[PDB]
């Protein structure tokens, strides 16, 4: 993706978008008890911790576009992946508005907590001024959509989250886009049944883990991923995507029965108009992460990409023995024969993708079940029930999280959530985690699950 045009918002009559410049993250009562290195991402230009130019840094992910046609490797990649998805009988019928907005099986209700985007954000109109959970009112929503229509500008926000020392100093904060509520709803109507099928079918047919529950899903993954593991990472996957990958995605959607008209929203994602504070700008290419379906669409594109690279380097590959699962940019895959991931990565560079060894490894090393990660989690078979696999979030990451909070009122939910992650590291690690939590008086006011309870509920869940 590439920023093709930027200018001052007032010159086009857009008001300044007033977003917060102070982090909501504050040190928690556990900040001294545990060790950590991460701090809130830089949110503003004058941040004393910066050792680089902020505006430059946050937009640097837009590395440019390669401008190619959909080539022969892409075409075959799309056909093979499309063959798999056909299996699922995805309905290209519009999802009914009430289902798309207020929830249905496989598609949670529209988040009423996040930005309503433009123009609402400039009118002080919040999502809950238009929508109501208890009521399921579609009246105001219908008015708003009729009134303002579709294809509205996106609103760019800087993501308020913990980052490493390096990422803070380099100012490399992540950007998230808020689609207009109008566009979010139209996309959920148009692709909702697709969203639902993906969410209800994590695995190697969808090639997707979006919506997965790691406690359950982790035990299935090694059953599905039969061969020699394949894993590489991307740098700035979303913003690196060139328009040709969106062309691929449209081809695959149309093979699924979507009309050319119905795939128009993919053009909305690819060629986009954004408001950022006092600036407005146009982007060609790049997935605008935060819009409707971007995790799923990122995942679908990744399925196309990896197949493409395999076909291009290994002429004579049999993709029918290939398996992969993606969560956006995160891929874990297998093939019955060894595959040189460095070759794939170089082939990727040719398509304008930045691909590196798994987990910032030095070289494209041997990926094994011991050192592979997915969604930041390791895989550890249970000692007693070898067919059950623990998702293992590193204690280091759990420690980083507990040292900060955006609202202490939710301390109980926060610590309990971390407990659900921690116990997979084993009893000794868990009891230490609990010990340290209880070394603070708040820790002794918390209802914390026992290890044995956590293990029992987990075993029982299968």
């Amino acid at each position: 993706g590439e920023i093709e045009f930027i200018e001052s918002s007032k010159d086009a009559g857009f008001p300044v978008i007033n977003t917060p410049s102070k982090t909501k993250l504050e040190p928690s009562v556990f900040h001294q008890v545990f060790e950590g290195n991460k701090e809130p991402a830089v949110l503003r230009s004058g941040d004393p911790r910066l050792k680089a130019n902020f505006e430059e840094a946050i937009f640097s992910k837009y590395i440019g576009n390669v401008n190619t046609h959909v080539d022969e490797y892409m075409l075959e990649a799309v056909d093979h992946y499309a063959g798999q998805l056909a299996t699922l009988d995805i309905s290209t019928e519009p999802m009914k508005l009430e289902d798309a907005v207020y929830g249905t099986e496989g598609l949670e209700a529209l988040d009423l907590t996040t930005s309503a985007g433009y123009p609402y954000v400039a009118l002080g109109i919040k999502k809950r001024d238009i929508l109501s959970k208890k009521t399921k009112d579609l009246t105001k929503l219908k008015e708003c959509m009729d009134k303002y229509g579709l294809n509205l500008p996106m609103v760019t926000y800087v993501k308020d989250e913990l980052r490493s020392i390096e990422k803070v100093a380099k100012g490399k904060s992540r950007l998230i886009e808020a689609s207009s509520l109008n566009d979010s709803v139209a996309m959920r109507q148009t692709f909702g049944n697709l969203y639902k099928t993906f969410h209800l079918n994590p695995g190697v047919v969808t090639g997707s883990a979006v919506g997965c529950d790691p406690d359950l899903f982790w035990s299935k993954i090694p059953v599905m991923l039969d061969g020699h593991l394949i894993a590489l990472d991307y740098s700035g996957y979303d913003a690196s995507l060139s328009p040709v990958w969106f062309a691929c995605l449209k081809m695959i959607l149309e093979k699924l029965g979507y009309t050319h008209k119905e795939t128009n929203y993919i053009d909305y994602l690819c060629n986009s108009h954004h408001l950022y504070r006092d600036k407005h700008y146009f982007v060609r290419g790049g997935m605008p992460s935060g819009c409707s379906g971007t995790s799923i669409f990122n995942s679908m594109i990744n399925n196309i990409i990896i197949r493409t690279l395999m076909l291009k380097v290994y002429k004579g590959i049999d993709l029918d023995q290939f398996r992969m699962i993606a969560y956006g940019d995160d891929v874990i895959a297998s093939y019955p024969w060894p595959i040189d991931a460095s070759l794939l990565a170089e082939a990727g560079k040719g398509y304008g993708l930045i691909m590196t060894p798994a987990d910032k490894g030095e070289c494209f090393n041997e990926v094994t079940w011991t050192n592979v990660t997915f969604l930041k989690r390791y895989f550890r078979a249970d000692e007693q029930y070898p067919f059950l696999v623990h998702p293992v979030m590193p204690m280091k990451d759990i420690h980083e999280s507990i040292r900060w909070t955006k609202d202490p009122k939710n301390t109980q939910d926060h610590v309990r959530s971390l407990c659900l992650l921690a116990w997979h590291n084993g009893e000794h690690e868990y009891e230490e985690f609990i010990r340290k939590i209880r070394s603070v008086p708040v820790g002794r006011c918390l209802t914390l699950p026992a290890f044995s309870t956590l293990r029992r509920k987990w075993l029982d869940s299968f």
